[PDB]
């Protein structure tokens, strides 16, 4: 099974591969400078560039196992190779991971197509098992068999549905007649083939099957005409042979289990039927697709500021996962708003000591 | 991925949609004759040949 | 199997024999229905089944939820 | 399958075509004058003229794809070729498709039936498809097939209504015999056993009314009841209804009459689809009347709301608008909040 | 399949056909004279003819495509001819179909049975379908076919009714003494006495022969299905057993019956007012569909009584700018 | 491009209520409090609508 053709062949895969770096810039990026000395324009043009170029980052990470954006400055193509001090960037551009040979961590640079390129003007994002000791796709072979028996399965309902249902009909009419000197004729003519008038044989053969497609179109027009049909030899059988679609159901259902249990994605497993569940409940209890885009997140925060705040003097942030509507904004301040009111009616009206007022003060949350 | 330019849809969804007509078109091929009668006899195919 | 076992006039014969087969079967398959003059001749449709996957399914998961801690 | 043939044997594809602009007129239009000089009676005299053209000129665009309205003023029949400047109509009439013949969007005419008419007196409302470059109805080929298979169910019902249940009868009797002698010789008196044979037919049946009992002679003598069965066309209906359903947005269509129109006031924002559907024939169906009405005639139409609100809806909402200004009153009067926050307060409230 | 049959021999078929017109004219008219001159007893037994004529009008409607009502005046029968200006109709009578021949719009008299009558005294009722370029019915010949099936279920069902279960019966000695046979038939009766059939034959047989009536059942739902998607009559689609939903319901969520009906009643009315203004003076209204109970209309106005003084208290306790005032009334509905 | 999810008139006003009594109690709140200025600064800026 290759990831490739399969990539090529099933949308399926291709939005499991593209959801979560989708999801993970659904809610946009905060860009600032550590000098205060850029301005907002500039550095939300450059933020808009770094969303475009994370997005096939981390499409780039999920599909191979590692990812490159290179940090574009106000530099010659030679000068790619010396490295950066201090600058601020021009721009962010994805690299393909065909065009890009990096011979591991204990090289500090790689060639592009053969322009060499220093690693501190590179963004890597990389997944490194450690039990495996090589990079590693978010897939493996099960889950590419998995997808692979999802598409066979219509595949296989393609190939058997225009014959489902068809006519097995025996008949010893005229037509056996022909055809039995006909099969006589064609084994005496093998016979001889293993060793003459096989040529009459051959003329056989063709009137006989001509008479053959005419008898078939008088039966059928019979059929369609009258709505019966009608038969002369008191051993002719006519049975209607049917296939059936139980096993590729259950093999759907199975298949559907094996998706659910491999994957975290839930439009994957619900087969998009299931929201994101990245909504805000008023509980601590998340869900583990929010954990997973938190996870991702803090890495791409961690990737990018490595070399973003020591080189060029940037540092980057995720937009929070849970977006708050107006209603629930409104409401929150209405109860904070009644909390302060509680506090300051129990501070006026109670006599409490000054160290037992401070020792509520740290166990409050809010004061 | 691909390096190139790609719809919105892919072979598999088209096979899907053609599957879909695909159904209705073997429902239209065998709607007139789902129930017929199969009638055996030798004295009728004596007039019949004739 | 013949012709083929020799493989591995003739031609003549060849090509007369694989036009016959090829119309004949071609005609069968087309018209929807399947057509024979043996008397003792027979079709069966095999298939195949999935309960015991299933059933299999069904227990291996209750072993892993009797066997690890983790939801 | 033809189109033609179809919407005159079926009723249902009739409704289909119809109930869209039936919906998109129902509730009305207005018109105005942008010189603000001509007479009430008048404009609404010709407003209900232009809501009897729009409906066929909004069943013609779904039918064949195009719908010609020809904007009718005070001219001779031969002044139609000449252009338009600026001129009050008389009426409107929709222009049959049959009788119109347009040679594409290059040309500022057409011919109607041979009178020569300019396209500024022409309100053309049209179905261009730009991956098939031509004009095409709201139909398709699957569509029609499945119209097509909805009639054919009770087609093939009413082709073997009558004789669903029957009696088979062998019997190497008399009448076989009689039988037998009239295929011989007749593959070779003979209409005397006939009559014998249908007598003695006739005789069977009359016991059999009689006395409720079947009585035959031969030892392999037999009597079996043939059935027919309807799982396939019931199969089939199901099947069909989803085709249906999935190939349109009509609800009566896709419901079988069976569900509403969903053009209610429910308070929120969640629009059917097909209200989204009847916006955006409305939006296309004003801008193509506008694009020449405002231009060479001075008018302007509108079409009324989708949404109709009751008596009662209009009082809660009265009142509860009410008690919102109270509201800001009170607050107002009994605040002492800054200027400059009273004033942003004042944006980001929606009614104030 | 002939709809005249078929509404000879159907009652469900009348019923479709009457059902729209007696809704239509269920709630009555409203009739008015631009003059103000003529007495509102005189007006009302006017109203009354009209509302006969137009019944038969729209039941011709539906059934044939088209339908006549003569405005008859105080002249003579030759004087239907003349067209009129202006006048004060003595009544309305619906005129039939099958004694009246129209060549079309392009003229503009028809012919009576042979009396000549200008169009200006005839108020037309047509369903004129484009595409087709012709007048048509309500009902197509997928929906006859319809109708012919269901009544064609009870019609086998008639058919098979008596011997739906009965006895076949081999025996060899029995037709011995049948080709005597009435005491064979004694015989049977001597089973109904004794409750056991005894028989000699060791190779007699005897089976009950039974009917079935599956089929049926599912053409008659696949029918009802076929009529529901084909109609948009409520009581024709349910067989009477919904209402016709035309009541009250505090929204403005209206049904299709209700669309339908406004419909068909706003083109009798442009049918009506086309010719009653223009050439007689008199205007016809329709009442509304929707009528409400003494119930609801006390709560209404209790509601509207809340409204107002709601309005009268923040009028008099507010300290509003007059524009502001001003621009909160075209925002009010009721105000 | 417009804003994907359009509010009712209804909405509105329910959400003007609320703002409006947000408002009140924010107003009450001053002004029945005796909170020190670097503490109400701090609440301004952790309340949302303030």
């Amino acid at each position: 099974i290759s990831s490739l053709e399969l990539y090529k062949y099933s949308i399926f895969f291709r939005n499991y591969i593209e959801n979560v770096a989708e999801d993970c810039l659904k809610n946009g990026l905060i860009l600032e400078s550590a000098a205060h000395n850029v301005s907002e324009v500039e550095l939300a043009r450059l933020k808009v560039q770094l969303k475009n170029a994370l997005l096939n980052c981390i499409i780039s990470y999920r599909f191979h196992g590692i990812g490159y954006v290179l940090v574009k400055t106000k530099d010659t193509l030679i000068d790619l190779e010396q490295p950066v001090n201090i600058e601020l960037p021009i721009g962010f551009e994805y690299l393909d991971y065909e065009y890009v040979r990096d011979l591991g961590v204990d090289f500090d640079h790689i060639t592009y197509k053969a322009v060499k390129i220093h690693k501190s003007r590179l963004i890597i994002y990389e997944n490194f098992d450690y039990i495996l000791k090589r990079y590693v796709p978010c897939y493996t072979e099960s889950f590419l068999l998995d997808i692979y028996l999802f598409e066979k399965i219509y595949v296989e309902i393609e190939r058997r549905i225009e014959n489902h249902n068809f006519l097995f009909y025996k008949d010893e009419s005229l037509v056996q007649l022909q055809d039995a000197l006909s099969s006589a004729t064609t084994s005496l003519s093998a016979l001889t083939q293993s060793n003459n008038n096989h040529s009459k044989d051959i003329s056989n053969l063709r009137n006989l099957n001509d008479s053959l497609s005419q008898e078939l179109a008088r039966l059928k027009s019979n059929l369609n005409n009258e709505g019966m049909f009608y038969t002369a030899t008191p051993s002719a059988s006519l049975e209607v042979i049917k296939y059936d679609l139980s096993y590729l159901k259950e093999a759907l259902a199975l298949i559907k289990a094996k998706i659910g249990a491999d994957t975290k994605e839930p439009l994957t497993r619900s087969f998009n039927e299931q929201a994101k569940g990245l909504g805000n409940d008023g509980k601590g209890d998340r869900s583990n697709y929010y954990d997973f885009l938190k996870g991702v997140q803090e890495q791409v925060e961690n990737s990018c500021n490595l070399k973003l705040t020591k080189y060029f003097g940037l540092d980057m942030k995720f937009n929070s996962l849970i977006m708050l509507s107006e209603e629930q904004k409104v409401e929150r301040d209405i109860k904070l708003i009644e909390l302060y009111s509680k506090y300051n009616q129990l501070i006026q009206s109670s006599s409490f000591n000054n160290e037992e007022l401070a020792m509520l003060k740290e166990k409050l949350f809010s004061f």
